[PDB]
């Protein structure tokens, strides 16, 4: 459920950009196949920023009804309002997700005691647990493990994606939180790292096309073998990294298309088809993990 | 018009956080009284990331209706879809502002065909002028130069707000363009040294609270006389700066209240009330520009 | 040997800047009662910077003489001339020490290429084990994994000192590297969780003024107990941080002085004694360890 | 002698890596007749950090020699120790050199404290002009505009050669320190950029190679002819880029000796001979410049 091999769904798409459900059947039936602990559903990797509040609230549902209780499912629900995310989250309250992946605020840079006002009250007009979210890269604001230790006292912030790929983060936030407190890895190619320094598992864009190898890899991780994890790793490093060798999601939507989970490898602008420079070095990572 | 000093104006509040029009309405008229340029409306400065669609168009409307043609209105008008920013470019066409300042997109950071492939398409369905807004601190997208130049061949693509701080990028940009494309600071710290190099004005955070003396230093810099204006500059310098000590626009807003030019400094989470310390500097600062 | 806690050892002066030997021998007594590894001498902790080379060997040659063999010792000799570096390494073939610390060139931030022939060309002449040395904040040089792995297999480079502080460093060499390499930490405050992943040890400042502290820390960190050791970190932890409070070996040196040590603090320009504010946040975090 | 074009020479070595003297007349008569300000002699491009500090001596003496007064020659004169840095001044007392340029200590990363100490040490053993040398991506440390204010008040402290490429520092240091302290860049890229926002001249790479072209912009950027400057400073553009393809001096050596300037091209390790593809890289930027 918040532990283990979590994937970081694509959201698929038909060649006007309206989501396929065909598609997301398959590749939700491949995760149940494979052991993924669970489906975030609309999170970075699922285009959370290019559809509008309605079509989020759609795919999650979507996801909900085809999942059938067979995998759990975690929306994405961040704003950088705090109105909005709080208005955002109570549409999915009841909906059947077992939790929220709340990403700080992009953007407006806010201070640390506005990120903990904020979490702080979307938390509080909500039963659903929620994970909080920390990708700096991409919002310009970096949450620190004080302010994680702050939030983490709050009855249902129940853990935290940490994407910086700074793995001194993981004992930092350790030491300041309760031992049922999650640590999940956003950053794919230092992921077993951050488990081996005591992370729970991985929210993960290279599970969408090699989901049975994380699944076991994250297993290995959590029962402390790690020798053996890190040679499922290593085969698996050039996906780690190959996967952003353009804006994620386009390498990972093309690679599930040519591997046919998917039916088209279609995005929405400003994200671009892959060029063939990309599709090379893909292609390359997929047979270097033995999966064409 | 696109030149010299403009405003990028606070949306000054009431206590609940809605727009206060007699704030909005005396701001304006002391911008028509200084001899400031232009207006921007619901820029950053502005809290264009907390207003809803529908109130930043009110917001908009409000703007020129108040300026009542005294003062010309550039709208904010970015989104990091590609989609909703030609929705909401729409909605603005006809409405009396005389341009657009619209960012990259933020948050899922497109690589540079992606950022010419969205300018290009919101390009198409105005006829407004768009000016380019660069801002990687808050975006995690840097438009580059040789994007800007390929951007700047689109009929009403005229001009960029370049607040990287960088300010290399005047001259770069400037070889690639024609000469009547705008180049526009969004640093104010650096926005006399990028005049100095060749560009035409600055959007600013400094001219909410020194109207009159940004609008002398932008003149002077524009007829070369670069030492008078360095002296205002060294004047408003301690503002430049610690207008930025708590997130834009916690400050300002406060210094605006301050001075008398509006009713409240409220602000929306996850922007919070400025700090005793911060009231502190911010006051200094004011004391050294000659404000208070 | 290559293993466990190893101390950087501050270079003791009187108050003319010359080598103390009298506070040395104190500092190597307690070294060899408190279980540390072995020694570094002259290595960035100890002032290689501002000795000259004729210095150096006196201070190496020193610390062998009062070692007596109780403790192996490693000197620093890198140079950002591979002549230079080969020239001053021939000074210490059969002088005792059991291996070199030898740092990427610093200054003149040479290729990859250059580092491997640089490398190679100390190691080619001498039969001493040499410990490749990477800090890039203060080299402007970074030595990256391929590299290291080129060079681990030559004969005599035995392993690397890596001062990063980026953690994905350890299992990126591991994995290019023979299983008999030694991966040492050269970063404190990250060095627990560097072990953790995998590395031997740590060439540590802080090891200076808790020797037993750290010789147990390690000992922990080998046998896999790691949650024990992490309570030993968590008490250091203030240490490892503000012993760089003002630039190393200042604060460490007062500190060595306020327990009694060494005979002085000093040390020599363009390193400035510590300030007030300095001493008082060492002061606290030694009180923190339990030291005074 | 301290504005306009001043070349920072190479050092040109025989095949042994040893200074080439038929090379360095020939270096020296060519920037007689070129225009060239002045020469500095051992500074970064000459190979100071792989000459010992008598090698460095006779290529000193060699190059006022050669010069026989026709163009100033300014010694490299930077330690890393105070100590050894007023020692190696005192060297070039009374040897015929006009000024000397000395780095902020490299690898010990003082405080600015320590950088003030450090500097007015060495100044008060001399009567030669100091240009103080700021160079943050090779030594590690920023020498920040007011400690340069605090130093400028030393007699013979006259000038800074700052490299780091940041132009905001042009008018921050302008305002702390008199209106005869002069300003160099140290990053040709930069360099029109730098004296457009008030600096007086580079100390140039590009120069060695392109000694006629810098001294007529530098003579165009002195009388206020920016745009006709601009046009030579793009011509050569792609030189003060890909002179930096390899590591400095690698590159303009190679160029040296292709155009006829020098016997050979040979650097000291861990400078390396330049790669194939680098060769390419220059001679197509030599082309460009239309200097082959
Ligand atoms: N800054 C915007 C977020 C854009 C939504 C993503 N397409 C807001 O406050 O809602
Ligand atoms: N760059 C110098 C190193 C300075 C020695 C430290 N005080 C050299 O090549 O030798
Ligand atoms: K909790
Ligand atoms: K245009
Ligand atoms: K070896
Ligand atoms: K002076």
């Amino acid at each position: 459920m918040f532990t283990g091999s979590i994937v970081a769904i694509v959201t698929p798409m038909d060649e006007k950009g309206n989501v396929c459900r065909a598609s997301l059947k398959k590749l939700i039936d491949y995760h149940v196949a494979s052991g993924t602990s669970a489906i975030v559903s609309v999170g970075t990797t699922g285009e959370w920023a290019t559809l509008n509040h309605d079509e989020h609230a759609d795919v999650v549902m979507m996801t909900l009804d085809l999942a059938d209780g067979r995998i759990p499912v975690i929306a994405g629900t961040g704003a950088n309002a705090t109105a909005e995310a709080i208005s955002l989250t109570q549409r999915f309250n009841d909906s059947g997700i077992v939790g929220c992946l709340t990403v700080t605020p992009y953007y407006n840079r806010p201070s640390q005691e506005g990120l903990y006002q904020h979490f702080k009250a979307i938390a509080e007009h909500t039963d659903l647990p929620q994970i909080l979210y920390n990708v700096p890269s991409r919002t310009g604001c970096d949450l620190l493990p004080e302010t994680v230790g702050r939030l983490a006292k709050v009855k249902n912030i129940i853990g935290i994606k940490e994407a910086t790929g700074n793995l001194t983060r993981v004992n930092q936030i350790k030491e300041l939180v309760s031992d049922d407190f999650v640590l999940l890895s956003g950053d794919d190619a230092s992921a077993l790292d951050f488990m081996q320094l005591g992370g729970h598992g991985v929210i993960s864009v290279t599970a969408n096309v090699a989901a049975r190898d994380m699944a076991q890899m994250c297993k290995l991780a959590a029962e402390g073998h790690f020798a053996e994890a890190r040679v499922i790793n290593e085969r698996l490093m050039p996906l780690h990294n190959k996967l952003f060798v353009e804006p994620n999601p386009i390498p990972v939507k093309w690679a599930c298309k040519e591997l046919g989970l998917v039916a088209t490898d279609t995005l929405r602008l400003p994200m671009t088809p892959i060029t063939d420079s990309g599709r090379e070095t893909v292609r390359a990572a997929l047979k270097h993990a033995g999966l064409l």
